């Protein structure tokens, strides 16, 4: 469990830094698709759907091999495994990329090239719980030591990939004045459909009714979650320990009632409430 690094103000994890180097070579096609979102926040549900759209709605197809397979991960550069960047030249145009990186990060190349981007926001309570869990599971994050003290970290920013307050604001700033799809983890949740459906306005793709009520059963947290290409189960146990914590946790908004403490709620409102005092922006702590 390596400690973090921080560039140019950012705390990551030692393998993304290093990543970052060859990243600035990284050159984007106008008919790339990126996926940004904070960690935890429904990158692989939204990568899933994406893939789905892209390959027809045909589940063989998607089945080809693992969502990270699928969906380069833009910064990934894990012991063992192919660097995004390496994946992503043999990847067939168009394109899917993942990323969590803060706009400070991001390579100039995607904004140049006007990429569209579907960003994906989630409470940040879940958000928290669902991060605090991940950190136990997979080994590449540092110690997380107990909930208290990662919830404190968590408010600081002091985590992997930053400030969750700072990485959700950018970037709903951002869609003004480039193409982004701002979608929210708890909507998706309510109405899988209107979104997906949202999804493919965007793209400007089109598919048949039937096809579409196909995906939203096979996007289901349920069914993700027993699908091998889409709930990490393929990673070695050394990257990614599932005894510990399942990648495919609960799949549930409002679950962190169960976790913080009332005085852990109450000086987490406040914070948040500080934070995000100026901002249009809106979150449903549950359904
Ligand atoms: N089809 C689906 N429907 C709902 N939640 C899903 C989902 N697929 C994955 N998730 C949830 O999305 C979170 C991981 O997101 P990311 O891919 O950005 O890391 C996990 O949250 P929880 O651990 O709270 O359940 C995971 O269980
Ligand atoms: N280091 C293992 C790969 C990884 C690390 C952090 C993330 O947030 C993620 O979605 C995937």
């Amino acid at each position: 469990r390596p400690p973090l690094e921080y560039v140019k103000g950012v705390p990551l994890i030692k393998y993304f830094a290093e990543a970052l180097g060859p990243l600035q070579s990284f050159q984007a096609r106008p008919d790339d698709l990126l996926i940004n979102t904070y960690p935890k926040s429904g990158t692989t549900w939204v990568s899933q759907i994406l893939d789905m759209i892209y390959q027809g709605g045909d589940l063989e197809k998607c089945n080809r091999a693992p969502i990270y397979v699928r969906v380069p991960f833009l910064e990934v550069n894990d012991p063992g495994e192919p660097s995004g960047l390496e994946t992503l030249k043999d990847t067939p145009p168009p394109r899917l990329i993942k990323s969590h990186l803060p706009l400070a990060l991001l390579p100039q190349t995607l904004l140049d090239q006007k990429v569209k981007v579907v960003y994906v926001a989630r409470n940040p309570k879940d958000v928290a719980v669902s991060y605090y869990h991940f950190h136990r599971m997979e080994k590449a994050h540092p110690e997380p030591g107990t909930w208290d003290s990662f919830l404190e970290k968590f408010m600081a920013g002091e985590v992997s990939y930053g400030s969750w307050y700072q990485h959700v604001q950018e970037w709903w700033e951002l869609s003004r004045t480039h193409p982004v799809l701002y979608l929210f983890y708890e909507d998706m949740k309510e109405n899988p459909k209107r979104e997906i459906q949202k999804i493919l306005e965007f793209v400007g793709r089109s598919l048949p009714e039937e096809t579409m009520d196909f995906m939203v059963q096979h996007t289901s947290f349920k069914e993700m979650k027993k699908n091998p290409m889409t709930n990490y189960t393929t990673v070695p146990q050394e990257l990614m320990d599932h005894s510990i914590s399942p990648f495919m946790r609960k799949g549930m908004a409002g679950d962190w009632k169960t976790t913080f403490t009332v005085a852990q709620n109450e000086r987490f409102d406040a914070d948040y409430a500080e934070k995000m005092a100026g901002c249009s922006l809106s979150f449903r702590s549950e359904l």
